[PDB]
């Protein structure tokens, strides 16, 4: 019965893969989201304007007719990356942002200084990866040893702290300035590590940064519920074939594009914070990125839908996040 | 190449399953170990003397010719278990010990315990008659973080239980934390513990960095490195109330590598050489025999074995998998080169 009408959302953190997997997964995004930040961690990564242009067109080829969907491309920051290439792609409207995955930050200072100069946002997967650092500590450690020093050196740089998973990060972002923002996935709001590990190990909940203890989940839910306007929707939908997930060494990533929007609606509703839902989905991100809000509207209805058990691929299947479960809100 | 001769070891914590799986896995234990504590968590559990006798015989049936192996049976403690039944199985040599799994108010009375308070008559009887209690020491309340569940058990269940029943002999099975190592180190002659090879060799990073590794997923869950190092320090100390219990806990590959992977490591094939590796790395091989072959017998009041086996420090590859009637088992350290194996 209950219906919620919102400005059409965008997805500020998305993995669309390539080839046949791209063809399968794009429609789950393009049907709902006006735009998405398309991450560059292909094999090999998207590190040139030419590669981004070709990749954008492959994405466009896979968008069903009638979906007004625009992929916002990103550059995978590397050592060899020429700041001129990055800026050129930015000036041509090819690169919307650049993504920093965990030789060093100091090594790419010139590139980062060009981003600061030209007003290009930096998207950060904020974990330090030293073998001596416990996997649950990697996010907190990044803040202290990389994020804060970076932000102090490059005070005009716009940074999105992607897919935050900790109270540490929530507090850091809450207390930051207008040049710092964050995305939060549906899984990090809905679950904590217990959901992944109690009663069985659930690789479909295994993703990076890893699900944390419940106090961290709670800090994230409180952050979105507060109306803080520098957190916004980023699914980190990160699809892997079923048997790459269900294996002796399961890949990290939740395929949550089919279920994310309704899952977010549930969280905000549970937090008595639906008054802040639209801004999270459809306004905060555009504002931070300096892009217009979408001028179309969609409706969610509070009617239970069962999530498919699997989605066919050319070979193997894809298991969606929440496969077989019931979702409380669906897109009308 | 170095040789380590030891008195034949025993495994003070083992899952042998039943049916065809039992037939497959028994030999990995019987070839090496003189005795093993056979856990009772079959479907349905072993909660009666009659079931334990029949299960014992099925295990004996599956022992290859010439292996000198004796299964030591246990009773699964449940709300509905008659203390007279437990006592009678103990008096008749059927039950060597009883096993307490985590309490849960929603458990069927025939399959487990709702609260420890609710099985006091049975625990009192065990105390009375000198039967040891083997504890899987975790609290499983939904609001407790899985990594805290062992430590929470110590405070909430173990310490009060031992304070209530002062004569009760307890094994803290498969300890995984510094909390438990400290608690056991500081306890009295009536408290002991077992430790698995995986909890000595690995921490949670090994299960989660670079990919999720269901063959390292077991309960109690692997903990932080500080906990691993505490365990290693405990065994290497020579402390004599910690002993070998593999918790070898086999599941079909398809049940491990699934959307909801079962907990347990099939470590029977590789455990003994893995313990030798750990003790050697800790410069404590002089304590290795006692851990494997002496400390458990002394705690249980049973004789030490008077035959010997030899480990040899010659590199070997572990099988990638072991065939079952249907599907396959993936052993602990599958495909790896190990340092020590049984001659
Ligand atoms: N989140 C994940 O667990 N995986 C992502 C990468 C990432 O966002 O770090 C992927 O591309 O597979
Ligand atoms: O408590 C347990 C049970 C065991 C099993 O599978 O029997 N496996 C485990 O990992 N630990
Ligand atoms: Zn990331
Ligand atoms: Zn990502
Ligand atoms: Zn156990
Ligand atoms: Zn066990």
């Amino acid at each position: 019965s209950q219906v919620l009408k919102i400005r059409r959302p965008d997805d500020w953190h998305l993995h669309l893969r390539d080839g046949d997997m791209l063809k399968t997964v794009v429609p789950y995004t393009s049907e709902i989201y006006g735009r998405a930040i398309v991450m560059p961690n292909l094999a090999p990564p998207v590190t040139t304007v030419e590669a981004a242009v070709a990749y954008r067109q492959r994405i466009l080829d896979a968008v069903p007719a009638g979906h007004d969907f625009t992929p916002l491309m990103t550059c995978y920051l590397t050592d060899s990356l020429d700041p001129n290439e990055l800026e050129r792609g930015f000036n041509e409207g090819v690169f919307t942002a650049a993504k920093l995955y965990p030789t060093s930050v100091d090594a790419i200072m010139p590139v980062l200084e060009r981003m600061e100069k030209i007003g290009m946002p930096l998207l950060v997967h904020g974990e330090v990866t030293h073998a001596d650092i416990d996997i649950f500590d990697r996010e907190a450690r990044f803040i202290e040893s990389v994020m804060e020093p970076l932000r102090q050196r490059l005070t005009a740089l716009k940074v999105v702290f992607e897919h935050i998973t900790t109270k540490d990060a929530a507090d850091y972002v809450r207390d930051g300035n207008e040049r710092l923002a964050a995305t939060i996935t549906p899984q990090h709001l809905m679950f904590n590590r217990n959901h992944m590990l109690v009663g069985g190990v659930r690789p479909h909940l295994y993703c990076l940064p890893i699900l944390k203890r419940n106090i961290h989940q709670q800090a994230l839910r409180e952050l979105v519920a507060s109306g803080f306007n520098r957190v916004f929707l980023g699914t980190d939908s990160a699809p892997h074939a079923r048997h790459r997930k269900e294996s002796s060494c399961g890949c990290a990533g939740c395929f949550n594009a089919p279920t994310a929007l309704g899952s977010y609606a549930t969280v905000f509703e549970e937090m008595n914070a639906l008054q802040h839902f639209e801004a999270f989905c459809s306004v905060n991100g555009p504002q931070f990125y300096g892009l217009p809000v979408n001028d179309t509207f969609i409706e969610l209805v509070r009617e239970e839908q069962q999530v498919a058990e699997s989605i066919a691929l050319t070979d193997d299947t894809l298991v969606p996040f929440l496969a077989g479960e019931t979702v409380r809100w669906s897109v009308k």
